[PDB]
């Protein structure tokens, strides 16, 4: 499913870029003792966001081994980071933001997952 | 600087990397690969400097502001050099065409910002 | 285990820059039309490792699904790898290498799952 | 030639020992009751981090070389570690993770000037 593998790679650019905006946020918050988790898996969520949209980008070579296996990574991780900014969505614009677009990402990964 | 100038260079160096990784994977699959190395590895660099400059750039405040002219120096500098590349296979290859004008975005945006700071 | 945490984000970091390095001798070889699975499965095995050194330094025991998940893309992502560059290890030392780098790796992103 | 493989080598190594440092340092910040003061250290750890991995990778690479690049990468990589290497010896009195990360940076900045001045 060619459009399912174009439109999982752009979520992941606007989810990396979405978490990684997020991380800085709380990182300048004067409450950034409170939101250490939201940095760390903001973090975790941009790091194997990119890793994921490069596996994806790659048709040379095909495992559907290793493509099932990132995909399924990114699923968990973008859940993980999603729920995580969603405790604390209603106090910071920034994490609700970001969970929408983790959200969005995971379902990109799940609809990829089941066509594959 | 602004928000909104570091909000499109990220992006452009996300959206780089992923050009360059699209690029060099189409061009390991021609059947004339052998005539693509330069440009693969190329690819491959400005993938690694993009993907290391979106996250530096992310955690710009204003302060220390040389690593950030630093980081976007290379990645200005190979982004140019991959454009360069894929621009000789542009004729023959479509997919060279495509990343040369992504690595070409990613080079105004950061010098843009070069300006900037 | 901190200590082994500590192995295998070190395992992960040496991992991705040998595949880096293998993929380059691949790449330089004239035979290289007959090493372009090779050369992609390096570039997505660094790839992955370098997301896993990074989600590895930061693991808490908390939310540690998304350090299982991770492991879990790294360990097969690694063993995809190795099996690839064992294939043209007899005439190619530099995959000989980045075998013996990918099992490693492979083996202590196991050991890692199975404390967890 | 052979004095610049094995100096590149070296660099490749330094980079990926002080990424470990670095984003060890970052974690242990994050960890920290203090870590609202902290805050400077963990942004220029992680970013020395992902400039050393970016940097081994790209040291890594002799196809196709092209040496504007590659001092290019090297000059990142040396001005942030001695970023990092200066904003961790801010509190190595007060955090052993702190000395350990700029004691790492240090040693990376060296090999990666090493190569600045003689590639």
């Amino acid at each position: 499913d060619r459009e399912a593998m174009a439109r999982c790679i752009e979520e992941c650019l606007r989810c990396a870029q979405a978490c990684t905006a997020c991380a800085d946020a709380c990182l300048s918050e004067p409450t950034v003792a409170d939101l250490t988790k939201c940095i760390r898996t903001d973090m975790d969520c941009a790091d194997v966001c990119t890793a994921t949209a490069a596996v994806l980008s790659r048709h040379t070579g095909y495992d559907a081994n290793v493509t099932r296996a990132v995909l399924q990574a990114c699923a968990t991780v973008c859940a993980a980071c999603g729920d995580e900014c969603a405790r604390h969505a209603g106090m910071h614009e920034h994490c609700r933001v970001c969970a929408e677009a983790c959200r969005s990402c995971e379902q990109a990964c799940q609809e990829l997952l089941a066509g594959l």
